[PDB]
């Protein structure tokens, strides 16, 4: 068993195909996920040819050590794919048609910029390396990519599963690789963010607000500082459920300008106090009169312009 | 080695059944759950076929390598079933009998939307694939389809495992696949939320009530606040427990609407005060004795509704 | 390699034994613990019959593969136990002596109903389904179940290893099944449990109590739903160790008895405020005298009351 | 292969030795670590033996399933260890030098009471079963047990690496048993948890003390409880750190008692509010007065009486 | 097979090169990474050689088990590498090119001085021990040191990949060992420390000082003992994320100090209440007074002597 020579002085070209049967764990932090599918591959191995007038049978089958196969590997996986053979077939002009079942961890750099908005595109990178007696190299065969209808992947959503159709070709310590890039395109079911993490976020900070309409200090540094406490306790949740990025993510930012609006709260509700001891409540009177119209305002206005950067 | 061919031009029929030893790891996050169970097939292979009288025995056993067994694999796992074949027997006329212990981890989505209240439909796909020289199907022997008295699965409640008589069939990748389904029905038993979420998330709300009987606006800023903040870690603790839906879920919405309630006491609470500091105690008065009678009963009314609109 | 065949018409029996060497992570939430131990197993084998003089050894070794074994398995384990065969001894009569060392997790309801001053009893059953030729039968050997003095089990005390003699024989799927039941005994040491959950929880109830003794309804608000909020985050540290029952469980009917402490005592504040805006502070004065008595006194009738309905 | 028989009627003795390569996750909560090692086997197997002159080779090799091998074993191990035979070494008067590098997972209980003051002793123990035609014995070569310089061992400090030479020979199940005492000798780095907790939580408890030099209940009640509440933040973090042990631990007991200054200071706070309102604030003045004194104090006295039980 | 003799008394020089593929999971408190690379290896081997004519041939292709393949093993992992051999080769003059592809998850120490903005020196030890009848010793062929252009390590920047050419030889247990240091050079990207934990933690202390502005003891009292909870929340958050050493570290440092701050701020906020009661408000006003500049101006002061002694 080895590679089968060229007739010319041809690449040997293996067809791919990957058929996404499960999409599970699709982990934030890690940055990975989990797929579960079949790997069809498909060469011609003159070797094996035969004739079938005189052989009565039209495609002969094959036990994994008793042809040659070619390694066919991931590149952005975790530890080796876990493959079982499904079924190997021959047919006259010595075509094998090669079928795996497997399961694999996949590595996959997520774009958290818009988050929770979000949509990714996961890779699956197959890749050969040449033999010394010939160079080999990818194709899809399209009639071989797909996955099956009951493919969910929890909590997103899932677009579409292609391959882009041209290998990437390149040498690897002095032998040729040739590398192909499936392509898993999802977003992210926002949905639920709404009403677990947002809104409450949002509320918490109207209840700060009401202090504007308070004339108690002891009361307003109560309502200020238990809700940003409460804040706090949003952004831990949410910074616990994504990994850390060298960029602002778009909740990220919303949860950040909002200590913002806490502290100047807290200076707001100070000099309030402040003026009130210093007997000229009339300036403290106008300046939390402001601070009503100002602070929903000012929230309103950096909110549009953050969407805007952002989206 | 390789399937038995047919007399006539008939599929070959694989019985399958599968006899559930343990059931047990329902993760609701990952939407999955671990089994212990017998996995049985049989089928016709007329090559072992033997006379039982020059041979003095009815039945005849193997090891698995030595005959053609069918590759029945599940669909909805994460990774390849771990098994024992535990026998194999044939008797005369050829008839196969196999059986096989096997552990695995199965993806089944479970439906939210009336969580803790809610039953699910647990399934196991049984699959296979025909081959070249002849198409396997594949039926339920519900004679062997079961489960042991014992299996209990933590916190939910057994009520059955059947198996849908009609295999599914149908062309993936140019060759038939003839699926099973196996359901496992379960409903969880939502006893213990009651005291360990449900109450006590009522009890701190209508603690939050108490403020509508007190004239104090540092004392029921404490009231309000504090109590919802309890409610917040409430609410972290049931959404660690759940995955993220792109659906409103039971105690999601009653834990949703519940904010709604902090956020208009509050603004009560605000206004009550407000009024008293304006020289003008008996709008407060009438704004706080009507609070007393609304709260309770929009809360009532609501919560009717949604049961209504859930259930 | 296939059964041994009977002398007259009788069954096989194989002896067993169990020898714990370790005993560790009895997770609650799972209700599963891992032991490391020697399986020893023990059967006739007359075909394996030899003449010392005519082949030198009193004993003959042999490997796993050349011999029958019977297919020994467990019940209640996630998977197949890890096993790694020490030795397999052949005495000239043919009697075989198995030993192989093995770890396992198990899978074994608790009972949780008096946590944490619970009892367990874990259970390993060990199984073997007959084969067609003939019925294998288990017994278990006395003089090798056991478990060495070293084995601890991290928070709990290990009370006794024994095998229930008599194996359930019973038919499954139309072969004979015989199992037997290994049980492991062992109590919780409820020791921590006292100075780091149930006397804090107390401390944190008393201290709302002192409310009884103050006329502040600011303080008292505090002292009420601060304890509260203390007294949540034992209840979420208490049920985040224990798995989810349908019963209620000893800790847990304190733990919720005493939000209705809590609630009680709000009402109390409340209604002692009340009065005392309204202009009636000896009504006031006489409740909270009262309640100074009540509390601590219904409190202790309560707790004499579950105690004795859960002891 | 089968044990190399006596010259007289002698044990066979197997020289062992380990060598520490790496330790890590040292688990407290589960009581185990990690370690990766040499493991050393020497014995004399005269079947084995050959010329010095005449072969000209001063030693040989053997592959593993060439020679008898004596089945070493770890008693307290997790799983069967993960082993590579490094290279086996046959010289002419028949001594073999076997060498394996094996990973595996070690059990080893710690002694929790003088937490995180404290050291331990972790255990390798090795083991050889005895078998029908001789018996196995263990010895140590000290010239093989040692460790790498750079092992290090995460928040502890390695003291010492060495064996029991003499091993414990005891029957288990009727054949004799050969066993070793590796220790691992280390102490905790208690470095850290002196600003990340101790400290941290005795400036709580001081700041809790400035009551006593305040006549504001309500400010009192909010400075005791608050503190209170951060404390016991402290106390669930600290044991989510350690197991669950049935005896007091030296930070357990530091820890609890200081409920104990929490509870008396809420009561001090109570009864010099009590007797304010009472019109009596001369009693009050000298109970705080006292209080200022008595507190600092008794903690001091308490912690010295604790030092010294413990240590 | 068994090495190949030397031609004069040279030792056995194998050349190896290792070619990231992936990076992940570099886990702070474990001190581990995992790594997926090309493990290239190179040695003469003479018995191989051939004349390039009568072959027909440029080079001639191997199984693994057909050639002796010297035993290199990684110092510093958790358990033996995973590997699958991808090719060998063996040119006409008998040179072996060896090319693996593993796993492994290395242990390699961080030093976390500088957190969060420190940067590690990961290491990868190769290691190959020496036989009987010769000695192997390592070298690093530059030409095949490398990492793909996609490696990247989540939450780190990658600086460099590189060698130390120069092996360390040693003795070990009466054998020469051959060792190499691969080093993987990377930064932490601290940016998102910024905002989710460094400036809450000071924004929260700022509000603390606005106590300085206030005559109110009650809200001082909040203000302070609120913010200084907030504190120990992101202690805790930190904490958790960080192993623990036996150093501080910068940020463990600055979260430390803070606590100073806050000591100090109750014990001036006491001090001025206690002035306050006492009736003399113009001591009060003035360290008040100071405090307003005090405070911030020591606090800048730390910091600088600080970030000086650790940068």
């Amino acid at each position: 068993v080895s590679p089968p020579p060229p007739i010319a002085d041809e690449p040997l070209t293996v067809n791919t195909g990957i058929y996404l049967i499960e999409c599970y764990s699709l982990d934030d932090k890690a940055e990975t996920f989990k797929v579960n599918a079949f790997l069809s591959l498909s060469w011609k191995d003159r070797r094996l040819a035969f004739d079938p007038v005189r052989s009565g049978v039209r495609v002969k089958t094959y036990e994994p050590e008793a042809i040659w196969i070619p390694e066919i590997r991931f590149v952005n996986v975790e530890n080796a794919r876990d493959a079982d053979v499904v079924d190997i077939s021959v047919s006259p002009d010595g075509t094998v048609q090669y079928l795996e079942r497997f399961s694999a961890r996949v590595l996959s750099p997520l774009d958290f910029r818009r988050y929770p908005f979000d949509s990714q595109t996961l890779h699956i990178y197959l890749i050969v390396r040449s033999v010394d007696t010939r160079n080999i190299v990818l194709a899809v065969d399209l009639e071989k990519v797909g996955k099956n209808d009951d493919v969910f992947l929890t909590g997103w959503d899932i677009e579409s599963f292609t391959a882009v159709v041209k290998p990437a070709n390149f040498a690897l310590e002095d032998r040729l690789e040739s590398k192909l890039d499936y392509q898993l395109r999802i977003s992210r079911q926002y949905f639920s963010y709404i009403p677990n993490i947002i809104l409450p976020m949002l509320f918490i900070l109207f209840i700060s607000w009401t202090a504007f309409w308070s004339t108690s200090y002891e009361a307003n540094v109560t309502l200020v500082v238990s809700t940003l406490i409460a804040h706090i306790f949003f952004n831990i949740l949410v910074e616990t459920n994504l990994p850390k990025t060298p960029y602002m993510t778009y909740t990220g930012a919303i949860i950040f300008m909002i200590y913002l609006f806490y502290f100047v709260a807290v200076i707001e509700v100070t000099v309030q106090h402040y003026l009130k001891v210093e007997s000229q409540p009339a300036r403290a009177a106008s300046i939390t009169r402001a601070s009503r119209i100002a602070f929903p305002v000012v929230f309103l206005l950096a909110n549009i312009i953050l969407a805007f950067l952002f989206f």
